[PDB]
DNA sequence: GCGATCAGCGCGT
DNA sequence: TACGTGCTGATCGC
């Protein structure tokens, strides 16, 4: 049966009591200067649906959507405020965010829409977005009527919805997860996102066009080496051109074909001049397609800024996501990639780009919550923690350490986090599975506490059914009972991982919300532009460098307090590159 | 035939 | 061995 509302043609006194369920539908994925297609309220004095335009325009509705003290509850707030930002209208007083209360629930529902949370608490009386505006191409506002009931059917379940999210998150302690970091990084990440990153198309169009050369060029010599043209960005021909016309090994094999991954042409490189032509391919065509025409493709042409969309309900760790660009994976460490990041700079002259990251968060979370006495003194003296731990699997004094040893000293620390997996381990320090597996056995024999926790945490996460981070953000893992040794073994590694790479979310996001408190106590000018997991990137005029050296670092490894210290190191300079 | 999806790939922390 | 976005091609499905 049809729900009832009051589809109005004007703003009324009723539409702004202090609490209501608010909607200020943007239908287009990507939200910046994007259009609102309606508003629903649902309040004490029933439910309304507002024309955009007209509640737009009502000094009255602005005045109230602005009121701190008018408090909403809304799905996905962020969108709602940069859409806002955009008309140059400010959005306050946002007490409960439903999305980001399911997604701290249970990160692994998926939930993207009002009906997926509703349906946590078996409420169905509101219709998936994706059925009311269709998918992909076929995707579009349907008219007033089916519009308007579908805005305030979204608005009713979030009214309806927010007492029972909230018993659970306070069952769950995770109360204060949402009122006290979630929902405040959220308008940070608003922010963030409105203000955007200026980049200097022309150094990016400059970069295109010695690329497509270069490209050119190798293109070329690989058909002269091949004796013929074909398609060389098809894992499909270029298996029949690699392991058929020239006859080299074939090493590995990918349940559709042949492998042609960089680690496959590294072993093939001494068999054939191509393979090293390929590879250089690759390296361009890399660059070329996804940063330079990927940038240049959502740089705004009139500020020449691009404003990546962070997804704060995606990740099942706790971590955040960037889209549109996802400024997260920009190249750094091989130095023509690098030069990427020259093309992102101040977006005022006489500012610079400040960075400053965590030194090894994951090691040292992993130390606090481990208690091992090996790996805490380690970082209480400030080790470097790959040197240390070649170190103790070796057996050797740091004068013994050779280049070789470290790196597959770090390669077993990179590991140790994500789980131990002598496959995936093996396969990086291309050994066989057994000896990666003694490598494993010697760590756990130097870092024993560690140990303890892995078989801890894992018999923990079968007797609760989830694990949990330093703020109580959980996560649930029922494959960890599986009869099936790969899929549990998987669950299991989770178990491990996610606590570390969890906290680590955590307290970065507690370091962004106190530095924002402390940057707009000390009046500075400078703001957060990025962040990337382990870092935060700013601009700031050039006159605050000096106090941005003390202040970022200091917040940033304040933050939280463990069983060991947290580092933070920290560069800047004219352009994102410099800032190293 | 063409949009939607899958497959393989490589970039970041 | 963890967690993501999204490219070009190949293959799927209306
Ligand atoms: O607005 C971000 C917020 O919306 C969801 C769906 O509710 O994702 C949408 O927007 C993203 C950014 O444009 C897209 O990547 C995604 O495809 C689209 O569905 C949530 O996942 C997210 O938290
Ligand atoms: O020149 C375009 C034409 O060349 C082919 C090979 O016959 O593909 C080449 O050019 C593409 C465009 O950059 C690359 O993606 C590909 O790797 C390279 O071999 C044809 O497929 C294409 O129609
Ligand atoms: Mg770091």
């Amino acid at each position: 049966a049809k729900m009832a509302f009051t589809l109005a043609d004007r703003v009324t006194e009723e539409m702004l009591a202090d609490k209501a369920a608010l909607v200020v539908e943007v239908v287009e994925e990507n939200y910046h200067d994007a259009p609102i297609v309606g508003i629903a309220v649902v309040n004490e004095h029933g439910r309304f649906f507002l024309r955009p335009e007209t509640a737009l325009a009502d000094p009255q509705f602005v005045a109230w959507l602005g009121d701190e003290t008018k408090k909403k509850s809304m799905f996905d707030s962020k969108r709602a405020a940069v859409a806002l930002k955009w008309k140059g209208i400010e959005l306050c007083g946002v007490s409960f965010d439903l999305l980001l209360a399911a997604y701290l629930l249970d990160p692994a529902q998926g939930v993207d829409d009002v009906a997926a949370a509703a349906k946590m608490k078996q409420y169905e009386a509101v219709r998936p977005d994706e059925a009311v505006y269709g998918k992909g191409a076929k995707r579009a506002v349907p008219d007033e009527p089916v519009l308007a009931e579908h805005l305030v059917r979204k608005a009713a379940a979030i009214w309806e919805l927010e007492r029972p999210f909230l018993d659970e998150l306070r069952r769950n302690e995770q109360d204060r997860l949402l009122v006290e970091l979630e929902q405040p990084l959220s308008s940070i990440l608003a922010e963030m996102e409105f203000a955007g990153v200026k980049v200097d198309t022309k150094r990016l169009e400059q970069m295109g066009k010695e690329l497509a050369e270069q490209l050119g060029t190798v293109e070329q010599r690989i058909y002269e080496l091949a004796g013929q043209e074909f398609n060389i960005n098809s894992p499909k021909q270029l298996g029949v051109i690699l392991f058929e016309k020239l006859q080299l090994p074939v090493l590995k094999k990918t349940k559709t074909g042949y492998s042609t991954s960089a680690d496959v042409l590294e072993k093939l490189a001494p068999y054939h001049e191509i393979v090293e032509n390929i590879l250089h391919y690759r390296q361009l065509g890399k660059l070329q397609s996804t940063y330079i025409e990927g940038l240049l493709k959502v740089v705004r042409p009139d500020t020449k800024k691009v404003h990546t969309i962070f997804n704060q309900a995606l990740t099942q760790t706790g971590r955040l996501s960037s889209t549109e660009p996802n400024l997260q994976n920009i190249p750094i460490r091989l130095e023509e990639g690098r030069k990427i990041r020259q093309a992102f700079v101040p977006s005022e002259s006489d500012w610079l780009i400040f960075a400053a990251d965590y030194s090894q968060i994951e090691l040292r979370v992993l130390a606090h919550i481990a208690e091992d006495d090996n790996l805490m003194e380690a970082f209480r003296r400030d080790l470097d923690i790959h040197t240390k731990t070649a170190m103790d699997i070796f057996q050797v004094s740091e004068d013994e350490v050779t280049p070789n040893m470290r790196r597959q000293a770090k390669a077993v620390n990179f590991g140790i986090v994500y789980g131990i997996s002598d496959y995936g381990l093996a396969q990086n320090l291309n050994i066989s599975r057994k000896e990666a597996a003694e490598f494993i056995e010697r760590y756990f024999e130097s870092f024993p506490g560690v140990k303890r926790y892995m078989e801890n945490i894992v018999q923990e996460a079968k007797q609760k059914g989830y694990v949990t981070t330093l703020l109580h953000r959980r996560r649930y893992l029922p494959d960890i009972t599986s009869r099936n040794f790969n899929v549990r073994s998987f669950a299991e590694r989770m178990a491990m991982n996610t606590p570390i790479q969890g906290s680590a979310a955590d307290i970065i996001k507690k370091a962004m919300i106190d530095l924002n408190a402390r940057l707009k106590e000390e009046r500075l000018q400078a703001h957060l532009l990025l962040q990337v997991h382990d870092e935060l990137i700013l601009e700031a005029p050039k006159e605050e460098m000096e106090r941005l050296c003390r202040l970022v670092p200091e917040v940033m490894e304040q933050a939280v307090t463990l069983r060991v210290p947290l580092k933070v190191d920290y560069h800047y300079g004219s352009t994102w590159y410099d800032a190293k």
